[PDB]
């Protein structure tokens, strides 16, 4: 079933990418490898003010049918790995 599990940790976190804020408000005329953003799908599932960047696509071959992740550029694809935010400790 299910071990006793007790406020778990997020799992997604390297694979998080800020939503284009134009997109959004639909003011954004430029296509996925012209903006430095993500411009994920309607069928993709969007998060709050984020949205998650799939995972096969990174390599560059994706399989999931209905995927709900959105496959960031490459130009993108770096910052995931930059993963802004320094240890202090
Ligand atoms: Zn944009
Ligand atoms: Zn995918």
């Amino acid at each position: 079933g299910s071990s006793g599990s007790s406020g778990p940790v997020r799992d997604t976190k390297w694979l998080t990418l800020e939503v284009c804020r134009q997109f959004q408000r639909g003011t954004c005329s430029r296509s996925d490898e012209e903006c430095k953003f993500a411009h994920p799908p309607k069928s993709c599932q969007v998060e709050n003010g984020r949205v998650i960047a799939c995972f096969d696509s990174l390599k560059g071959r994706c399989s999931r049918e209905n995927c709900k992740y959105l496959h960031p550029p490459t130009h993108l694809k770096t910052q995931l790995e930059i993963n802004s935010g320094p240890s202090s400790g």
